[PDB]
């Protein structure tokens, strides 16, 4: 069988799957009392994809269509399209459009626009609420807020930026918060399921990046279970999982020892042994080295 | 056993992220280089893993910038003091042409500045132009200037960001005369010249051309040139770096394949120094199947002659 393999990419050198940003650093925390339901960045290690996720980097959080102007404001309503232009699917069983945000949030970046006939362009600043009603992507349309144009049946692209926040500091974005991606009073199907350590003493590792903020004081904080670089290698390489449990090693280089070792299960995601909340101090240089297959019931090395 | 067997990645042309933007590949192209040198400094790596000129392993730092801002109480324009990707310290003394990521050619780049205050968390943003033409985009020096469609609200010494999101024109009767994807900028002014470049690339055997990696960035005001080829996907970058596996010769030969049927739709040359060529004349949109992919055969001599495409 194949080997298996992580990409042994440092984590400033690679992205986070929620959003298309760089990875800043390690983070664990409790999480028994919550629900961790991510919809992007989630594969499993022999490369099936699951949730909304896909394999652009940069895609994540954008939205293409087209547009018509909602009369008495500035806001339009985007009839979406696939990533790559073709027509949407809502029949497809998955939650929403692949790459859609998988939070509930103000999301800021441009709204651009190319006119077919003469290759005219425009840009203007543009809002998405990922938890109002108009925010139905599974069934093919969103609305954004303008700040200012936009011309009906021309491609007009949403390049996502960062958040925004407007009464009490760090209330919004919630992050751990999946939209409704039929709106009201429809659930949401095909979901990827939650995660959570199973073994005592486990608790996830997340792989964490500051969102940037637009106005106001939002609750930056994104944390995701896989970078994307690690979703494009098991998808591209499907190597056979053989057991549940993938010991991984964070190696510096400097010295070649171990900092420490972590669990990644079969279905996407990674766990330690630490309790408590804690933000991992690690070389710029480390990086994650497969190093064998393990038995449900393996005991991880405090953290 | 042996040297390490060289591979490149897998995935399709549309699956595979721009290394001059940041933004998905769509087709690919190619033609010959007229007036122009290619010379681009982002997307380039040699096929054993040596990154070159400003090219960095991130795909969604492309064409970013970050550092702190300084207004002037008579202008919407800010000048920024560069920090790396990382914020780290940016030592203009470093044997780099410019810091990495910084755009590699002469254009108007609108996107979003953004910052955050770092005692209570408050942020803000704005719509920003980048001139890389202009005498202020000195960013080998350590700064650039910015301009903004407001007058003020940035304050100084706060962490500060520019998200790239698309181009413009103006300032011409003649439409799509801007950007201009091969004319590097001059990175510490147009009177210094550029150091420590990416070579320039160029097909050297008789009857190829450039094959190039293209997108269409998005416009963002005017009637811009929306083209944007590249040498190398960002994956590709990705995929040397980490496996480092030795060149057998100074050219690998790859098929072009589509994944419906299996069958080769061409065969090309990726050079050892990071780029690829083709057998084929006259500037075309290549026709393929957008699911296709490159797969590696074997180390090929010097004097291999690839079927036309
Ligand atoms: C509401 O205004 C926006 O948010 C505030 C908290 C401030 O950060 C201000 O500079 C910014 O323009
Ligand atoms: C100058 O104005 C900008 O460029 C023009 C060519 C038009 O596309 C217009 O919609 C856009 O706002
Ligand atoms: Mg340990
Ligand atoms: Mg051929």
């Amino acid at each position: 069988s194949k080997p298996f393999t992580v990409p042994i990419l440092t984590v400033e050198e690679m992205t986070n799957s929620r959003f298309p940003i760089p990875l800043e650093k390690l983070f664990t925390g409790p999480s028994g009392a919550f629900v961790v339901q991510p919809q992007n960045g989630r594969c499993t290690t022999d490369g099936v994809l699951l949730g909304t996720t896909q394999l652009s980097p940069v895609n994540i959080c954008t939205f293409r269509g087209d547009v018509t102007h909602i009369a008495g404001s500035r806001n339009y309503t985007m009839n979406l399209a696939s990533l790559n232009w073709n027509n949407y699917d809502p029949t497809e069983e998955i939650p929403a459009p692949l790459g859609t945000p998988d939070f509930v949030g103000k999301i800021q970046g441009l709204l651009t626009q190319t006119t077919k006939g003469d290759g005219s362009t425009r840009g203007h600043k543009a809002t998405v609420y990922t938890g109002s009603a108009p925010f139905t992507p599974k069934l093919g349309s969103v609305q954004f807020s303008t700040d200012t144009d936009f011309e009906t049946h021309q491609n007009t692209k949403f390049t996502p930026v960062g958040v925004i926040q407007d009464t009490t500091h760090r209330n919004e974005p919630q992050q751990w918060v999946l939209p409704s991606y039929s709106g009201r009073n429809v659930h949401n199907v095909h979901l990827a399921p939650a995660v959570a350590p199973t073994f005592p003493g486990e608790q996830l590792l997340f792989f964490r990046s500051t969102m940037p903020g637009c106005s106001g004081y939002p609750n930056m904080d994104l944390d995701c279970l896989l970078p994307q670089e690690w979703v494009q290698h098991f998808y591209q390489e499907a190597a056979p999982a053989q057991s549940d449990v993938a010991l991984l090693r964070f190696v510096n280089p400097d010295t070649g020892r171990v900092l420490f070792e972590c669990k990644l299960h079969k279905s996407g995601y990674v766990t330690v042994a630490h309790t408590g909340q804690h933000d991992l101090v690690i070389p710029p240089n480390g990086y994650f080295r497969f190093d064998s297959w393990v038995n449900q019931f393996y005991t991880l090395a405090p953290m």
